[PDB]
Order: structure tokens, then sequence, then C-alpha cells
């Protein structure tokens, strides 16, 4: 079966990570739509424009907003792209068929939205030459980051090509986690976002988002699903993108 894959990249990337995966997908006869999220990317916006991960997700709820009736998507959602997919399910449940997440932030419902970034943040607490600032909006306080390049180099891009990594250094940009935001924003639903069919992908070998956050999110909201991809690295859709696929034409044969 052939399906339409919605895949969102991370804070502080854009659709260009996910430029290998999405020909691959497209060879299987898949349809895929690589969004931009606000200030990511190409995109035209800074990120103190933004003021939440809600208004962040923007590019996604109106891309979901203009699909027709009864046409459902996979959301595909790497690293922080879990969180936009629990906003987008509480806006858009009919519309989503499933949602992959691949080595990705899980929120739950029973826990408040910042939960599961509170435990990233402890289990990995040092992000090397990640560089910090603040901004305001809507009278709060928000936190932007631009990741380092050497934490580009060692944990997210460990074992992808000089050419690979290359691009991240020129492409990424600044963003935010909005975890003070998430931290008092409302809970994801159960009606929503704890109705859609979740798919759980990630490698042990992901040196940022470690064997212990991973497995202690796989027991904090179980999956419907759970594929470990062997070896690779954070970044599976560049150093195991066809190992990915494989999963992704196995979701859409199972997920309607
Ligand atoms: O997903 C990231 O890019 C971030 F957005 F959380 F910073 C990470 F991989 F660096 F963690």
């Amino acid at each position: 079966a052939f399906a339409h894959f919605v895949l969102i990249h991370t804070i502080c990337h854009g659709a260009w990570i996910w430029h290998k995966l999405k020909p691959l997908l497209e060879a299987l006869g898949h349809k895929v739509t690589a969004l931009d999220l606000a200030a990511s990317g190409v995109d035209p916006r800074q990120i103190e424009e933004i003021g939440s991960f809600d208004e962040y997700s923007e590019p996604l709820l109106t891309f979901l907003e203009a699909l027709p009736p009864g046409e459902k998507v996979i959301l595909v959602g790497e690293s922080c792209g879990g969180l936009n997919i629990a906003i987008a399910a509480d806006k858009y449940c009919e519309k989503i068929a499933a949602a992959v997440f691949h080595n990705s932030v899980l929120p739950d419902t029973e826990h408040c939205p910042s939960y599961v970034v509170d435990k990233l943040m402890e289990v990995f607490p040092d992000w090397k030459d990640t560089t910090y600032f603040t901004y305001t909006k809507d009278g709060k306080e928000i936190t932007g980051l631009k990741l380092g390049f050497t934490l580009l180099r060692e944990n997210l891009y460990t074992l992808c090509g000089p050419e690979e990594y290359e691009l991240a250094k020129m492409l990424t940009r600044k963003g935010s986690l909005f975890q003070n935001i998430l931290a008092k924003r409302p809970f994801f639903t159960k009606e929503g976002y704890g109705s859609i069919k979740k798919i759980y992908v990630w490698t042990d070998q992901d040196e940022i988002f470690l064997p212990e956050f991973q497995l202690w999110q796989i027991e904090n909201y179980k999956p419907d699903k759970v594929y470990k991809v062997e070896g690779g690295d954070h970044k599976l859709q560049l150093t195991k993108t066809k190992e990915i696929a494989e999963i992704l034409q196995e979701v859409a044969d199972t997920y309607n």
C-alpha cells in the first residue's frame, strides 16, 4: 500500500534532513511532504517571533487543515518532532492514520507537555558548545539555543558523512525547546493525541537520546509498535535511510 507521509524535522533543523529519505519513500510509490516549521529551514520567520511550541508547529497545523475530508497522513517526527505530533494530533486526530517517532520524544497524556523534555535534560545535561540566548514574546522569557558544531559532530551526526555534517553546520538555525512554555501548557488529551497509533523507532547507538531515556520513554507511555534499528546514529534518516523506509512501508501496510 501507498501512504502520504508528512515528515517533521526537529528544532534548529528543517525539511532538508529528510533529503535522503523523501526520494526513497517516493521510489516505493508513496507521497511525501517535508515541511519547514516556523523559523526553521527556509521559512521566512526568525525564532524571536515564535512564542510557543504550538506557534512553532503552525506549518504542520496549516498543512493538516488543508487536507480534504477523508485524506489521512502518517506523521513521522524526529527528535523534538514528537511534540509537534502531539500538538497536531489534538487538533487533527481524524486526519492521522498513525504517528512514527524516529529517535523522538514521546509526550504522554498523564504528565505536563514538558515532562519528557525535563527527563531529557536530566539524562543529557551537557550540550557542549551549544550557545544560549533569551528573548521575550507575549510576556514570556524564552530560552533560545543554537546547537554547537561539536555537539552536531559527536552526538547528532556521529556516524554521518562529512557532506551531511557540512549541511548541518550550514543550515541549522537558532531555535527553542520552549520548555517553560510547555510546562504551563494544558496537557495533551486522551481523545486526540492518546487515540492515535504510535510507532516508536530508535537505535541504542543514539548519542544524545541515550538508551536510558528512550527505554524510559517506552516504559512511560507504551507504543503500539516498537522498532529498534541496529547501528546508525541519532540521524537514522541519514545513516540508516533504507531501514527507515522499510519500517515506514510496514507502517503504511499496517495503519489505515
Ligand atoms: O533535537 C535536537 O536538535 C534539539 F533540537 F533538541 F536540539 C538535538 F538533537 F540536538 F537534541
